[PDB]
């Protein structure tokens, strides 16, 4: 209302936990602008054949551990939204062969026993590597050194094992990957080895609007946040940073003026050409951007008249041992969740998401449909009904669904990338200390943010120092 004036481009989970934490300060005169029509960024749910699933994240990630994962508290306690624990451990059951069932429980508990001992000697290698990265390399590295093979698992089950045990976590392949900053991964070291998957109406993304709703005005009677400081459907355009203040210009040619602005948008916004920056970001900036990579990550959700797949004990995840690694590979079912919905999930990233989101869903469920075939042979397996494609990377607000942490990164440069730039400041789950691609992690960076600006507009410590 009085005092230093802050911008704060985006409403996902970063802006406003930056908002909220520059609003406790006592800086109180923000103005948050969204691109889209609502707040919650890439928690967002949607109606697929009349229930509410989830299009990006779905499980609170980093449960049960040593430390308390800071949006465990809202979801389980405060807004007890409806929850339920992930199950991995009946995976060897559920392997199946591109042509004729499942493979032998024992055969396959070998080859995931097999794939956890590489990576727990990854772990031990990662323990003893320089922390300025010098010594770094790919998880595949890591997996041919102990291998001794010139490659990574190159086998059906092989394959759709390591795709599980990585892709399906970080949705690039290990290839890509940095060994020492995902192996073993912050995430699970502090907060715990359990996931839990959000299933209630009222989307994940009402952790976004309760914390919300805790310094931005609210009807009494509707709920719905009514504050002036939150304006939807802006999307910036161009920012302007001189030494003595900025200037933030909107698509509709509205221009702003602020002491400081908080970039929350998603590495992939930032590695496209949506927002100018006059002048242009510096050189050291501009690397580190591009650098660092924007995954994607699809959740395909399908519909059917009937049900055709098991159900019971440890049959929620399932894989399927494509001779094309990363094809149609980990599948989800619902009994618990959406029980008698009859919906399947299967996920697909990296290359297989920017080829399937550029093509027909018709084209897409002729596909599907031609697996599950394959999978459930004499069983009578219907079309699906109803096909639920996400497309993060097309949109221009997202361009992807997370970060993941490349080879040749080292965290100098990745400090770099969540470094200020006179007084624009940067924020969202890719500015993430140890969090990068999560919930929690988005949410910590939008406090971490606000504290580096807060302590430059009234401590007067404005010089930050890269790391
Ligand atoms: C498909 C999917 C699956 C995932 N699964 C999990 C999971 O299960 N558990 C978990 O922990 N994490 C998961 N995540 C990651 C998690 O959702 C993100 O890390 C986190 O929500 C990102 O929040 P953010 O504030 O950093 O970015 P965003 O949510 O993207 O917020 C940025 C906001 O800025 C807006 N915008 C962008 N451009 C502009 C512009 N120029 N003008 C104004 N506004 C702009 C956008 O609309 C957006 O609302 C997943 C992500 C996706 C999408
Ligand atoms: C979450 O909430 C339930 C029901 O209140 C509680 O009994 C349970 O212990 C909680 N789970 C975790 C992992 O904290
Ligand atoms: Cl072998």
């Amino acid at each position: 209302t009085v005092g230093p004036r802050v911008i704060v481009v985006g409403a996902g989970m970063s802006g406003i936990s930056a908002a909220k934490r520059l609003s406790e300060a006592g800086i109180t005169d923000l103005l948050i602008l969204e691109a889209t029509d609502h707040i919650g960024g890439r928690m967002h749910k949607t109606n697929f054949a009349g229930i509410n699933v989830e299009l990006g994240a779905n499980w609170v990630e980093g449960v049960n551990g040593g430390k308390m994962n800071p949006i465990w508290p809202i979801v389980n306690s405060t807004l007890k939204l409806r929850n339920f624990r992930s199950d991995f451990d009946y995976l060897a059951q559920n392997v199946y062969k591109e042509d004729g069932g499942v493979y032998d429980e024992d055969y396959v508990q070998k080859r995931i026993e097999l794939a956890d001992s590489v990576e727990e000697m990854g772990e031990k290698l990662s323990a003893t590597l320089h922390a300025s990265g010098r010594d770094d390399m790919s998880i595949l590295a890591m997996q041919r050194l102990n291998e001794h093979q010139p490659n990574g698992p190159a086998t059906p089950v092989d394959m759709v094992v390591d795709y599980y045990k990585f892709d399906y976590e970080f949705a690039e392949p290990p290839r890509v990957t940095s060994l020492q900053n995902t192996v073993p991964l912050a995430t699970f070291s502090d907060f715990g080895d359990d996931v839990y998957f959000v299933a209630d109406q009222r989307g994940y993304e009402a952790v976004v609007y309760y914390l919300a709703g805790q310094y931005l005005k609210t009807d009494d009677k509707s709920g719905k946040i009514v504050d002036p400081r939150l304006q939807l459907n802006k999307v910036v355009r161009e920012i302007k940073y001189s030494p003595g203040g900025v200037t933030v210009k909107t698509e509709d040619n509205s221009v702003y003026s602020a002491d400081y602005v908080m970039v929350s948008a998603s590495l992939g916004v930032l590695q496209s050409d949506l927002i100018q920056f006059k002048p242009k970001l510096p050189t050291w900036k501009v690397r580190a951007i591009y650098q660092f990579d924007m995954a994607v990550y699809t959740m395909i959700f399908l519909k059917f008249p009937r049900k055709f797949w098991p159900e019971g004990k440890g049959r929620e995840f399932f894989l399927y041992a494509s001779s094309r690694r990363g094809y149609y590979g980990v599948w989800q079912e619902f009994e618990k969740q959406y029980p008698d919905a009859n919906v399947l999930l299967v996920t697909v990233t990296d290359e297989e998401s920017r080829r399937i989101e550029q093509q027909s869903d018709e084209q897409t469920k002729a596909e599907i449909m031609q697996v599950l075939r394959k999978m459930f042979p004499g069983k009578d397996v219907p079309d699906a009904t109803d096909i639920l494609v996400p497309r993060w990377w097309s949109d221009r607000f997202y361009k992807g669904t997370f970060s993941n942490w490349p080879v040749g990164v080292n965290r100098y440069e990745y400090d770099q990338l969540r470094a200020p730039v006179g007084r624009v400041y940067f924020t969202g789950e890719h500015t993430s200390e140890h969090y990068n691609g999560y919930v929690h992690g988005a949410y910590l960076s939008g406090i971490d943010s606000a504290e580096i600006l807060i302590n430059c507009a009234q401590k007067k410590m404005c010089k930050y120092h890269v790391q």
